[PDB]
């Protein structure tokens, strides 16, 4: 068989796909790309076997799907990563947050590990010794300024920026357009080496990782071109991980 | 202060609280009611004591957000359940499903459970053990039939009933109306017990459980006005719980 079945959710994996379909046509294998409208549809399909791979997620989120469904998918190959970042409307820096400050960040267990790690990177509380990447608000150990933190749906941390009674918000560079701004505002900015833990990948069964179809994939998906149109296409915004 | 502020994410619970906020208005207590957009919103409101209340969601699914937040809510009065069930549109009956069947079920934990338990009850599968309504598909311990559970989030699951490759769907009532189906359809229906267990019930905090607020609230949202209205309202499918 020389068809590739990649299964994606968003516009952006679907026009990267599209590029790296060309390349491999070349090389005598046709990608097929199966459009999927939820976090959990491209997963089930690669643990199927109704896809051979995906491109829609990092490997901290991949992880979490193998702990719950008992799953095998491997992350093979980084395709791009971008900086998360808290973002304040009347403060400077967060040394000036206020005493009891609300601080927006992320719902979902692995962006709230996300934003909570760039937190305690930077001073503003203290997570329990060795947390890393998987902190939650529950493992704040130190909190000086007694901060609030407020969970919020990834789709709305960009109006909370704008929210009275919010002091900084957590954001990723992709919802910023509508708020008017770029990462050059961001008052504290995740560090590349952690962007790149959560760089998007692609992902297969552990039995097809050195498979060629996975081969020709991974090839395709990593030239020039695609490069080029991960920046192009992204603004400046994801930064090619090869 | 005489001001109960509900959470609420449905229209219908937004209408429901409307009927309630008249009654409570007689007793001298306005009811403030906050509309929100995801599932968690209404939890983090009650948490901070943003809101006195919210009514969303069943007690299984606050008790998620409580281990996860270690928070403190608790479910006071049931509203009103409704039954769980599985739908096939070329099979009769469970027994007559084919080797190797592929079977729709919520993707997420909470839907799992409920859907696994259906099935468990009807001896389609055999689960683990003690797993009750926390089972996960990887606590399938006799699968006769051996069907693939296809994890399909709760929106796709009504068009799941349509795919030609999906022998039976679990859905939920007010899901059913597009495909042209009543829970009468249903090759496999929840039982009564098990969908008083999901009831959506009016939640509050530990502490504010016997005060009077919540007392006004939980009589307000349990007279004959409301019952009628949830059964005209849901066209039969939303059952009161009082
Ligand atoms: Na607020
Ligand atoms: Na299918
Ligand atoms: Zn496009
Ligand atoms: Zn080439
Ligand atoms: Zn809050
Ligand atoms: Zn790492
Ligand atoms: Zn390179
Ligand atoms: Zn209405
Ligand atoms: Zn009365
Ligand atoms: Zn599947
Ligand atoms: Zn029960
Ligand atoms: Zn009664």
């Amino acid at each position: 068989d020389k068809e590739i079945t990649v299964a994606v959710q968003l516009e952006s994996s679907k026009d990267i796909l599209e590029i790296a379909k060309k390349e491999a046509e070349k090389k005598g294998y046709k990608i097929n790309i199966m459009e999927v409208s939820d976090n959990v549809a491209y997963n089930d399909a690669v643990q199927h076997d109704e896809a051979d791979a995906n491109f829609a997620q990092h490997q901290p989120f991949m992880e979490m799907f193998n702990k719950e469904k008992k799953a095998d998918l491997v992350a093979v190959q980084p395709i791009y990563y971008f900086a998360g970042g808290f973002y304040s409307k009347e403060y400077q820096d967060a040394k000036d947050l206020p005493e009891n400050a609300k601080v927006g960040i992320p719902s979902d267990p692995t962006n709230e590990g996300r934003a909570l790690a760039i937190l305690n990177a930077n001073g503003v509380i203290k997570l329990k010794e060795g947390v890393g990447f998987n902190g939650t608000v529950a493992d704040v150990v130190e909190n000086p300024k007694n901060i609030t933190f407020e969970s919020i749906d990834l789709l709305n941390l960009a109006k909370a920026y704008d929210e009275k009674d919010i002091a900084m918000v957590f954001c990723y560079p992709a919802y910023l357009e509508p708020a008017g701004l770029t990462t050059k505002d961001a008052i504290l900015l995740e560090d590349k080496e952690a962007s790149k833990h959560y760089a998007l990948q692609v992902v297969t069964r552990k039995g097809e990782k050195d498979s060629e179809k996975i081969k020709v994939l991974k090839e395709a998906m990593t030239t020039k071109e695609v490069a080029e149109y991960i920046k192009k296409n992204s603004k400046g915004a994801n930064i090619p991980a090869f």
